């Protein structure tokens, strides 16, 4: 909230969300993962791309 996040974290939020394929549970922990640290925020977004697709059957 103050010294637990700064830069990246925000950019990772949109990624966490990425596409409609997801936006349910994955981000519940990912969104929180951001707030915990921006250094790892790249992880949340990094996976945000895999998670969204992890359950994306359609093209």
């Amino acid at each position: 909230m103050y010294y637990l996040v700064v830069n990246k974290q925000q950019n990772a939020f949109y990624e966490v969300l990425n596409m409609p394929n997801l936006n349910e549970d994955q981000r519940n922990a990912f969104i929180q993962s951001l707030k915990d640290d921006p250094s790892q925020s790249a992880n949340v977004l990094a996976e945000a791309q895999k998670l969204n697709d992890v359950q994306a059957p359609k093209a």
